């Protein structure tokens, strides 16, 4: 049908058809009288997977022969979503499979909806890891992603009575056709025990053993025949473990296997729980044995020429002392040589500045669980502080500020300090964030070792986030400029020379309109909710946090409703305001915010005076597959974190590539997006970081804003008095109380400017031609935000390897 | 190579070769530079499995069209062993696969050794269920086996320092290529809760839900293209289950899933544990919903014309009140109609007379776990006792003896009484056992309803237990009489006309000798133990229990050793005495017996005066795959249970078919085996049941035997004084104490007769020609003990269906 979806050759279609039927018969053990749509999904997935395996085997054989430097990307999260369509896109099989399935009497899009998301992440950090694997394969890098195969990923969110309920994401129930278990590469991981000192060094003894069993998933590059590996570890008990007496010993195997059972869902709070520490060590210990095994199967001097380890946040920070443990205790290298190798091998990426998100593990936990690692960490700390003392003699406060060990009620290890000390490179994830790291939280470290600190601005993969989710847009672009932009996104700049082309203008606008009609239909079908597709689609989707300021959005919504009720017969640009995202199960304020959003909906959506001029919908169970549907349909992207709090953002980039305009603060990557597009083509408002700092020095007093802005006061009274919760008038007192007396994120301070900026958005939307021309200018300048650019910078400036765009042979 | 292994056609071999390579590449994702023998095993298994699926689908389609009466065989145990070779045998593929693998440079026998046993049973009862599925498929019956998919089967036994150690049988670690998960047929099972009475009957409410997920395994008939199904249920938690708070609720899913985690290993003790009761209900509740679903998908009057349920012991006895619950509570049939349907549908097989093996569940357990079932059981009991009262008025002791409810300290339900009341047929498993049921333990029930009581003498499948494990023997037989005996074992009688044929005599003896050389080699390779293959192979393999009298065997062994030490230069027929079997983890005396056997070995095997005239070996980890190796190699089968204690035995039959002579008591099926072969061709000794009864009336006094038999006294002194345990002289005091003062199984009373009978065995073994002629007479009369005869009798006399030997089309 559409050109970017590839060829539908007679030979190809015929062969796909017979392989589909083979799998249905031999693999699924069904015939067509009993097969359900789920059976048909699986037959398709196995058919497509078969096309991967030859390339997968020859890619890994290629790396064995050429022995390139290998990149190991360590992450506790890989937020992959669905795999079927992505695989078809990257292998150029989408149209052939569409034809083959059509001829079998089946609708491929319907089969695609059956696949479960691989929801092995919380949000931004997890999805970045996924985008990165796609780009590393596409750029021909010999890269491996290593993590944990959680039996249960991020919980499925149900809304009951306006409240979030969590249920288990049993994503493996029907089986996962993409993974291959590799029980033959199982490895032991040690916990607890104690340290003995001998003449021939330290020995870690009397440990409990848990086994790490790997499962490999293929990661295909875009049409280059490269297929890389994501290896996820699963926890297994040894067979003499514990060995009711007998029955109970068998049942207690669960204790060990609980390590890989569930993803921690609390993504900007740190909870120092033992089970999470076990997960962190488990991934690190198994991965490093795997790395070393592969290195020996080609003298540790050359280890950093053959190995790069990238730490995604501090979550795998124990790689540093584990590498030291292996090198010193097992391989018998002297300390200084081992340290040199470790530093040259490891690099650390930081993803936040909020102090409550930093990992600080209690010493008593490490002491019991990982006694040898604690000793190594103390030794690292001592030698590190000796260097600080020599560089800044007499500066005793610097010594206590830079220490890896934090003193206090409970002593803790600062894992961020450990990562800086033991890495040759440290990067933030957007320019403003990387500057903040150097100026504030890691200032002392930057003065000691300025050469370590870098920026690598985040990106997204244009395969999933344009070709896959928005084929209509990818096609009209391809018509004008060809297909090469899909792996070289900077070529979208050529679209500037069509900003005055009346045909293109009409087509960009038509694609958006079709995407919106499609999504409005999805809403009615799967959620019995009825929206006006001529309204402006105003969308804020991301995890629920106070710093992301969903509450500021809420205040605007209520202002609109109040203005309509005041002058009901005045014209306003109609809006559908959509907000979605998950709240961490323990985060009370985030749960109250969800309830507020649904409560506003209850009032606004049933007020006959409003009509269909304003609708407020809470988008349930936001996740990767829902993002792929809502983002192509959006007109306005809400990116409104308090300046200095969102390290980068990546949702922002998705919306820009897909033809929405952005209203946002000068925070994270928003700054670079506005710089690329031009500030005239962005709806920027609010305090900059400098303004927030000045307000903090003075003291933030929310009462001042309440006293001087009558529209704001009216909303606060409505919240307080039970306007949005008639049967429980005090339901939202916690929210009011927070806003009035302890708002760390200064919601009121940006209110006026935000409401004014929103009026300008509405004004532009009334002129469809100029809206669409501004959109073209955004899409055209979105090229910098491809993850291929990001990974190319990691490769050259951190890992010391050259990317390659050349096909491997098929 | 050998004819019974089928054709090796050029077309077949070529096609197997390419399918093997396909699976290695696409299924296992390997190439031949990295493949291990385990990879090659899996490629073979998938290749053979492909040949099943077409027949499996068309068999089940055939049953849908013809709608025959369906047989449901309910068992908590299915002791299947390995599947690969059995599948090849039954499909006539063994020689083709042997050729195909040879041409690929691989040894098929070596690949066969990689497969794990499916050890989902303890011993006799579990293996009977397995033999039965094979025979039901071979006889064209529309039969389904239903049980539990235990994650851990019977423990692997290691011997450390002469002691049994148990380790977990993690049989699914590498995956099971034979099963197909069917998550789409998942069913809810209810526990706990309470009963509400309404106007419209009782309702069971506030229950906890566990999900039952089925896994289907194919059961192929012998060369008839029938493939039946064994459906095993796996326990899964629902996704709102419980829903740390969040983390802990996810981890607590283990509680529900523990139902299918592990097989109870205690096979002639009853332990009233809650987890076992959950297993019993779980299998019954899921199975019955499945049965009813299938019945509706063609008025419950016709239910018993379309459904037979066979209860393998009392373990699935809750089928009776569950069927009543469904019919009365959910389908709204009146009680009397429901009861009629239930009785006509269910039949019960009893497997023992030992009182400590009978299931008697505490009322308080049923009360909490299954409150509605308890009510139904009380109601059944009340109506049943009203019938007893009417038939035997005034007989008040009969009323208390026959009651399903046992009074006492704790009230219990007698599940055997429940099964008799609710079944139209009750059978024992050998003639003597079935007579004992009528005369003693179920006398009262037989007087009330004599028509219910039947005999069905056990059997074994000649596919696994001759063709598969002893191809050499199957071939020399086939040469003389053709192949038809494999599915009509009575044809072995034709071998009587070769008892004087000198060629046949030499061939029978040569096959035994080759089997023995092969096993002696297996011993050295896998266990560093060196035996003389010219000795008589004296074998006792079965679970370790006092009633099976491994101790009597021990006493004989020590007598032989003592006679040699007394007259060392006298000639004796050399022996290798092999004893093997698992002890239940809690059964202290059984564990002491294993230690005694190894201790005797320690002394006997290293005494230079004995030389290689006597060896005592404990066969470690006895299980189905080990039986297949040792049984073909045996000369003498030890079947020496105290008369009246072994209900049937089936090991006995295996040895008879494979060319060993039997020394045994007149117990279980030994009686019928001697009757078939002729008592002159059997080494019978010891008390009969009548003699045991007379001794009990008088009072068994072991001291009398010790006082009158000097050779026995010497052994007891040796045990007592530390002869077999020098460093711990009192190690075996418990054993001596038991033998002298509370031996329920009268070991001393059969000692003299046993030792004398053993001398006659030795005398015959000195004349190789006459030994072999007696063997021929055993093999020739083993036909009655085919499980095809057994199942044909169940089919006609219990289930009301005709067996069929006709091929389905391929
Ligand atoms: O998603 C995250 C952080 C997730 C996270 C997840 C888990 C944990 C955690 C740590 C310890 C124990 C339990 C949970 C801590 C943090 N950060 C986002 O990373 C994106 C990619 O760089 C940025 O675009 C966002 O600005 C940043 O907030
Ligand atoms: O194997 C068994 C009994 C096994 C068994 C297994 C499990 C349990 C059990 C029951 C409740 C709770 C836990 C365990 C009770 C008994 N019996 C043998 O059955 C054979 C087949 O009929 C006969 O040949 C043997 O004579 C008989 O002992």
């Amino acid at each position: 049908q559409i050109s970017v979806r590839g060829l539908a050759g007679v030979e190809n279609v015929t062969e796909l058809k017979k392989n589909f039927n083979r799998h249905l018969h031999f693999t699924l053990v069904k015939d067509r009288n009993v097969a359900t749509p789920r059976d048909y999904y699986f037959a398709l997935a196995h058919t497509v997977r078969d096309h991967l395996v030859g390339r997968w085997i020859r890619t890994q054989q290629h790396y064995y022969e050429k022995d390139p430097k290998r990149i190991y990307y360590l992450s506790l999260e890989f937020y992959m979503g669905r795999t079927l369509q992505n695989t078809m896109v990257n292998l150029a099989l989408e149209n052939a499979c569409d034809e083959a399935t059509y001829q079998l009497g089946l609708d491929m899009e319907e089969l695609e909806e059956i696949e479960e998301d691989a929801g092995l992440g919380n949000g931004g950090l997890g999805r970045l890891a996924a985008c990165f694997l796609d780009s590393m394969a596409t750029l021909g890098l010999a890269a491996y992603g290593y993590g944990i195969r959680y039996e249960f990923g991020i919980f499925n969110q149900k809304i009951c009575g306006g409240w979030q309920m969590e249920e288990a994401d049993d994503w493996l129930r029907y089986g996962n056709p993409w993974e291959k278990a590799r029980p033959e590469f199982t490895l032991p991981v040690h916990f607890y025990g104690r340290v003995e000192h001998t003449s021939q060094g330290a020995k870690w003894v009397d440990t409990q053993v848990v086994l790490a069993m790997p499962y490999d998933t293929p990661v295909p590059g875009y049409r280059n025949n490269v297929v890389n590996t994501m290896r996820l570890w699963s926890a297994k008990a040894p067979n003499d473990f514990n060995l009711g007496g007998y029955i109970q010993a068998v049942l207690d195997r669960n204790l060990a296997e609980n390590i890989s059972r569930v993803l921690y869902p609390n993504d900007n709070f740190f909870e120092g729980k033992e089970l999470r520490l076990k997960q962190e060590y488990f991934v690190v210990a198994a991965t490093l044995q795997d790395i070393i095994r592969r290195f020996k199967s080609s003298n540790f001097d050359a280890f950093p020429d053959k190995v790069a380890i990238q730490l995604n946040d501090t979550h795998p920070s124990l790689a540093i002392p584990e590498l030291m443990r292996v090198l010193v205790d097992l391989e018998r290298l002297d300390w200084d040589k081992a340290w040199e190798v470790t530093v040259k091998t490891c690099a650390y990426t930081n993803h936040t500045v909020l102090p409550e998100a930093l990992e600080r593990w209690p010493v008593h936990l490490l002491e019991t669980l990982l006694p040898r690692h604690l000793q190594i960490i103390y030794e690292i700390n001592q030698r590190f502080l000796n260097r600080v003392a020599a560089a800044f003699p007499g500066d005793v406060d610097r010594l206590r500020r830079m220490s890896l060990v934090e003193e206090g009620a409970v002593k803790r290890i600062n894992m961020a300090h450990l990562c800086i000390a033991g890495s040759h490179a440290v990067n933030g994830v957007a320019r403003i964030h990387s500057e903040i790291l150097k100026k504030t939280i890691f200032k002392d470290f930057y003065e000691l070792e300025p050469h370590k600190f870098q920026n690598k601005t985040n990106g997204i993969t244009p395969r999933r986030w344009l070709v896959l989710c928005n084929p209509g847009l990818a096609e009209i672009i391809a018509e004008r400029i060809g297909e090469e932009y899909i792996s070289d996104l900077d070529q979208l700049r050529k679209l500037l020379s069509y900003v005055d082309d009346e045909a293109f203008i009409r087509d960009v606008a038509k694609v958006k309109q079709e995407n919106k009609l499609k999504f409005a239909a999805y809403l009615e079908r799967e959620y019995k909710v009825h929206i006006n597709p001529n309204s402006l689609f105003d969308v804020q989707v991301k995890r629920i946090h106070e710093y992301k300021r969903q509450l500021l959005n809420c205040l605007h919504v209520i202002t609109l409703y109040n203005r309509i009720k005041k002058e009901p017969n005045k014209f306003v640009v109609p809006r559908t305001v959509m907000i979605g995202g998950k709240a961490a199960p323990g985060y009370h304020m985030a749960k109250m915010i969800i309830k507020l959003i649904t409560a506003i909906g209850d009032v606004v959506n049933h007020d006959p005076v409003v009509g269909d001029r304003l609708r407020v919908i809470f988008l349930e169970n936001y996740r990767v597959s829902l993002a792929e549907k809502v983002i192509p349909a959006a007109d306005l992207s809400e990116q409104i974190s308090t300046a200095g709090t969102e390290a980068s953002g990546t949702g922002n980039m998705k919306f820009m590539l897909n033809g929405a305009l952005t209203i946002g603060t000068m925070d994270g990557a928003n700054v670079e997006m506005a710089e690329e597009a031009g500030e005239e083509n962005f709806f920027i408002f609010g305090m900059r970081v400098e303004d927030v700092d000045r307000l903090d020095q003075r003291g933030y007093n929310a009462q001042e804003y309440y006293d001087r802005i009558p529209e704001l006061r009216q909303i606060i009274e409505q919240l307080s008095s039970g306007f949005f919760s008639p049967k429980q008038p005090d339901l939202f007192k916690d929210i009011v109380n927070m806003l009035m007396h302890h708002d760390r994120f200064k919601v009121f301070a940006d209110y006026e400017e935000y409401v004014k900026c929103q009026e300008r958005v509405s004004a532009l939307y009334k002129n469809p031609r100029e809206w669409t021309r501004m959109v073209i200018r955004n899409i055209a300048t979105s090229g910098k935000f491809s993850s291929d650019r990001t990974i190319a910078q990691y490769a050259r400036e951190i890992w010391g390897v050259e990317p390659s765009r050349q096909r491997l042979p098929a």
